[PDB]
């Protein structure tokens, strides 16, 4: 699986995961320096206050 990991709007990026990972993330969340969207390779947990969106494609985490 190949995930993008670029945070927000920056230039695109990726990152190859480790064997046997078939999902990709995208969180997003607001602190008091605006909103941040981190992406990246698997499913974390979900945390309080966190958006997540987990999905199983290749670079399916834009």
């Amino acid at each position: 699986r190949i995930c993008f990991n670029h945070q927000s709007s920056q230039p695109q990026t990726t990152k190859t995961c480790s064997p046997g990972e078939s999902s990709c993330y995208h969180k997003q969340w607001s602190d008091f320096r605006g909103t941040i969207i981190e992406r990246g390779c698997g499913c974390p947990t979900v945390k309080p206050g966190i958006k997540l969106s987990c999905c199983e494609s290749e670079v399916c985490n834009n």
